[PDB]
């Protein structure tokens, strides 16, 4: 029983709500409705989570209930079946629990914890720091290549190699990402996904998603490339292979979720998140870094005291830099890449902050409501590194650091994540020091939305220490 | 009080259910609000029933509150009146218990049991064997034929005589019949219909005035100085007593759509069967290799199938169970009523809710079945090996409305499909890809496009 806009016969609440800026129009209605509103899109019932009180309610406290995500319809266009849904919107399930488990594990044995990966990390972050110098004096856009680096990473894990930075292939996929991204908000998919106004209308099913479709047929280029070459009697070394092999494993049944249709699915939910995330993260680090100078400072210090300014970063060394680890969390608070997380949705009847959920409702935890709730941090809508550190200087990560969601869903990344946010940060920042363009304006600290709210356009200046 | 979408003043949920594909929208639903949800389609409420249990609960255990019909206004464009229902859509009452009766009984005696109507199917079953064969190594589609098998055994018991599979009105009706199925779907209709307002039925029309024509010639040929030699005229001889009698159902209006209703009812559905059952056995050379067995063991290769094989036949009675649970033919059966209040799962359902029995649900219950989705005549077999049918077997519904051409269906399709797995030995064409197993929806869902080659054994 939570408030809510009460929205007009047909199309519902479908149009009382800004598609195009989200984040802006579920603030301005927890400011009517308050933290736990309600509204109808449609036939889609829906109740949206403000503050983290909320949001941990739903996820964990009643997390075997809230594990489920709601059918996206539009997404029969891009070869979704029950026989096939990847993890990112797979339901919970079997199909699910295999998959999950899948990734985490063998993302895991492919060397993600130390030596390995870690190391493929720093093979990589040099390159960066190269292409980064390449452009000495000149100001530029660090973007571009953050995507590029970050992609290397999560191709080696999955594809088993890097590409060039000059590779057509590679940056026509990167381009495709980040178009495909977009559409994953946006009027249009939001009706279509309400109104079957989608089957047989060719002219709306088509421009719809046109992007994510070019992005996995480019895929299905890269994967029929690669299985190809796949020869069993080499344990795999990329997720591709993992796959393949477990194909051939569980030849067995047709219910195995091991099979052509998966594969592609799967590898493509994690190729591209970890090809749009921590990038557009890094983006946030480094424009921050330009901005609060002071902070690239302290940090930079920290570096030189540990790491030195020779040695490549090594993981072991996040124990021992406080601040460094602190303003990595914080630009993670503050950046709030994924504002409204991923839509969950409810298994069984559930009550969150006194009102009662119905089965079948979809949940939308806002993140960012976490992330900035102000009954929580210190300086909420400031870049404020200290809200990671106690009185003797000591990194204490807070509850209401969410940045990955929380629950039997929470982000299966957050490991590669946070190794390669602290890789990349601090080789980026022991190499170089950021500032902004010399004769330009201070840039600007507010975020573009496309689902994930990436830094508006920037340029900064790299130059040796 | 069952759960389901918010409903809107507007349109109602009438709006937003895919209806050129309901199966899928009907699971994408029970997903958010499972087995027993309920939609508002317009001014109507609905409540769609999953699962076996709320099936056989609304069905059979409150099947005296369940055995109306809703009315169908669109329906008034075909000449559908209180003096006039037929029996598919007639509502629970008089009208329909004497249509029901009639239909069950006078088929029946129309020989609907041994020697008779089981020899008249081998004859015919034969003509189809020819057919097949005149297509010698050049591979086919089944469908057409197959469909003018079937239909010519309904003609011979209503309209009494067959059809060359030549014949250009045989081959109309056949067309029409196709094309009217398609409109019993679609999203104008459930539009004009939820909201009565205009050429809409365009075939289902253009289909029964072919068929008065033939009612026509029919009435001639009549000699009710002899036993009804088929239901038409049984229905005719009735009428003729009814002459006075208001309350009869034996009236001319009423003919023309009891006789279509059976006509096209036995027309379109034992035929898709037919070639779910072909294709899955090209899908599956495997198990058409075991009944193709069983057959030269106890009917041999030479002899006629008789309907008293099926009991000797364990393999071929559970691989056409199981073509039929698999083939699913009718997802979403046909749309029943509540008569009073009554409670399924729990929620209460009113009085006047249209209830949409999911008999795919059924036919493919997680909680039933070993392995649901894929194709497993095993399903049908104990230990021992003997022909075992479960309850969650229900492709012909249940209560009083279950299908009331099960019995012919039964003998069609073990006749049929024996005649023709016994004389011939079909498989996909040599050199193209693998036929797929997914159908295409339009009420009733048959097997999409397939060639096959049938080569003699
Ligand atoms: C700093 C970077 C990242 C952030 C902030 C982020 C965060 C999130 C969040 C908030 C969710 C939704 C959780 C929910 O449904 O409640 C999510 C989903 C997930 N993330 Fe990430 N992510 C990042 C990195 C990545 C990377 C690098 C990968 C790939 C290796 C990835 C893999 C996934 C997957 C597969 C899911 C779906 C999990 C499931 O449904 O079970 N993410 N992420
Ligand atoms: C492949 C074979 C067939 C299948 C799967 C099938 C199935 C069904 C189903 C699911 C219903 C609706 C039951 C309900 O009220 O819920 C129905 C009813 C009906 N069927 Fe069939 N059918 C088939 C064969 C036939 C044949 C061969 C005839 C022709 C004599 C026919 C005549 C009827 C009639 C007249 C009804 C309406 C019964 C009533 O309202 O009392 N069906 N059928
Ligand atoms: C495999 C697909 C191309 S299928 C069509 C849509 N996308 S996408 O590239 O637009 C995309 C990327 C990131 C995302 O959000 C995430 C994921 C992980 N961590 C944090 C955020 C959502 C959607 C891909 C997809 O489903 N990925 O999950
Ligand atoms: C008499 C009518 C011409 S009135 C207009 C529509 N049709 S039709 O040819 O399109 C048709 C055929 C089969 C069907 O479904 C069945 C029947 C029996 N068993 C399983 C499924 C539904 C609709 C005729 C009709 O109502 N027949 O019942
Ligand atoms: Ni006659």
């Amino acid at each position: 029983l939570p408030p809510g806009p009460l929205p007009l016969p047909g199309l519902g609440n479908l149009l009382h709500v800004d598609f195009q800026n989200t984040p802006y129009c579920f603030d301005q209605l927890r400011r009517r409705f308050g933290d736990v509103f309600s509204l109808q899109l449609a036939w889609t019932p829906v109740v949206v989570l403000n503050g983290l009180a909320a949001v941990r309610e739903a996820l964990v406290t009643h997390g075997e209930d809230t594990a489920d995500r709601p059918p996206v319809p539009i997404t029969q266009i891009l070869g979704f079946g029950p026989r096939s849904q990847g993890v990112f919107l797979a339901r919970y399930g079997p199909a699910w629990r295999e998959q999950r488990r899948f990734s985490v594990s063998t993302l895991r044995n492919l060397g993600l914890g130390k030596k390995s990966l870690e190391q493929w990390v720093t093979e990589e972050a040099a390159c960066l720091c190269a292409a980064f110098a390449n452009h000495s004096g000149r100001p530029f856009r660090p973007n571009g290549l953050l995507d590029k680096a970050v992609s290397n990473v999560i191709a080696s894990l999955t594809c088993g190699r890097r590409f060039e930075y000059d590779d057509p292939r590679f940056l026509r996929l990167l381009d495709l990402a980040q178009e495909g991204l977009k559409e994953e908000s946006g009027f249009l998919r939001e009706v279509l996904n309400a109104v079957p106004v989608l089957l047989h209308i060719p002219a709306l099913a088509g421009k719809v998603l046109r992007f994510q479709k070019a992005f996995l047929t480019q895929l299905d280029e890269l994967l029929t490339e690669h299985r190809m070459t796949w020869d069993p009697a080499q344990p795999p070394r990329d997720l591709t292979e993992a796959f393949l092999a477990e194909m051939e494993k569980a030849k067995g049944n047709p219910e195995s979720s091991f099979n052509d249709e998966n594969l592609r699915i799967v590898v493509a939910d994690l190729f591209s998140a970890g090809m749009v995330t921590t990038s557009t993260t890094l983006a946030w680090g480094l424009l921050l870094m330009i901005l609060h100078p002071d902070v690239q400072r302290r940090v930079q210090q920290e570096i030189d005291d540990v790491i030195g300014q020779v040695r490549r970063p090594e993981m072991g060394d996040q124990a021992h830099m406080p601040y460094t680890t602190a303003v990595i969390h914080e630009v993670q608070r503050f950046g709030d890449i994924v504002p409204l997380g991923v839509t969950h949705m409810t298994s069984r009847d559930i009550e969150v902050q006194g009102f009662r959920i119905p089965k079948g409702t979809t949940l939308i935890t806002n993140l960012s409501s976490v992330l900035k709730d102000e009954a929580v941090w210190e300086k909420p809508f400031r870049f404020h590194p200290e809200h990671f550190l106690d009185a003797q200087g000591h990194f204490v990560k807070p509850e209401a650091f969410l940045p990955f969601s929380a629950g039997r869903r929470a982000c299966l990344g957050e490991p590669l994540a946070r190794m390669e946010l602290f890789l990349f940060f601090t080789s980026l920042l022991q190499h170089f020091s950021f500032s902004v363009p010399t004769g330009q304006p201070r840039p600007s600290h507010h975020g573009v939305f496309a689902f994930l709210v990436s830094p508006s356009p920037y340029e900064l200046c790299a130059v040796p220490r």
